[PDB]
This record gives structure tokens, C-alpha cells and sequence, in this order.
């Protein structure tokens, strides 16, 4: 099913997820995100570091923008020994949205490795649901 046929400013600011979960980024003009992630769920507290990748010079045929970020979930205050990607498009306009899936793989054995990873879909929004 898979084939082949500004983002910047859209992406940029403070993003909500159905969690509750809040997401602080800048895209750079040349495919970075950097910015900080607070969930509000799981074994984390405060902000911790993310970075990205987004398409910085996306279809203008209707499609969305893939971009995607990483978290690892050590910061001051918490070491869950853990880090979440997410991968998905930004969809621009009115109700804009970042529609992602995330994976978020635990450190375990290797005996454990089989339950090592979650899978989840978290969709944001620019106003807080
Ligand atoms: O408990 C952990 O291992 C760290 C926190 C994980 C929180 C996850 S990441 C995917 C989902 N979306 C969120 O905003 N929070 C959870
Ligand atoms: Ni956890």
C-alpha cells in the first residue's frame, strides 16, 4: 500500500493531545523539531527532551506533512527506562491536527523482549481537548 505518486509555521507552538499529554516544538526550516514533551500519563513527570524530523518541503496536492519525534523518558526528576516514537502527518487549516501512531519501547531482558513495546495512536490538537 505504500508508493509515491509552510509546514514550518503550521507545525510550530504547542500541541494537545486526547490524553492530556502537551507538546512543545519548533520546526526548523531545514527538517529539525526540537522542543520538550509532558505527558500526562505513565511513569513521567515534568518536561522531558524530544526531537524530530518533518518534511520541510511537502506534496501541495492535499496531502499531509510526515514528520515524526523521538522522547526518552529520563529527565531530572524520572528515569522510566523508556523512550516513545511517534510517526504521523501534520494536516494544516482550521482544525489542524498532528495524527500520529507512537511506539514506545521499554528496556527489558532478552528473555522479556516480546513485551518490550507498546503500541498507541495519539492524535493533537492545537486547542486542548
Ligand atoms: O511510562 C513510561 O514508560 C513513560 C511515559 C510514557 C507515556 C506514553 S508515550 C505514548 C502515550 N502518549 C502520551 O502522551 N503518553 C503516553
Ligand atoms: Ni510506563
Amino acid at each position: 500500500h505504500h508508493h509515491h505518486s509552510t509546514a514550518e509555521a503550521g507545525i510550530t507552538g504547542t500541541w494537545y493531545n486526547q490524553l492530556g499529554s502537551t507538546l512543545i516544538v519548533t520546526a526548523g526550516a531545514d527538517g529539525a523539531l526540537t522542543g520538550t514533551y509532558e505527558s500526562a500519563v505513565g511513569n513521567a513527570e515534568g518536561s522531558y527532551v524530544l526531537t524530530g524530523r518533518y518534511d520541510s518541503a511537502p506534496a501541495t496536492d492535499g496531502s499531509g506533512t510526515a514528520l515524526g519525534w523521538t522522547v526518552a523518558w529520563k529527565n531530572n526528576y524520572r528515569n522510566a527506562h523508556s523512550a516513545s516514537t511517534w510517526s504521523g502527518q501534520y494536516v494544516g487549516g482550521a482544525e489542524a491536527r498532528i495524527n500520529t501512531q507512537v511506539l514506545t519501547t521499554s528496556g527489558t531482558t532478552e528473555a522479556n523482549a516480546w513485551k518490550s513495546t507498546l503500541v498507541g495512536h495519539d492524535t493533537f490538537t492545537k486547542v486542548k481537548p
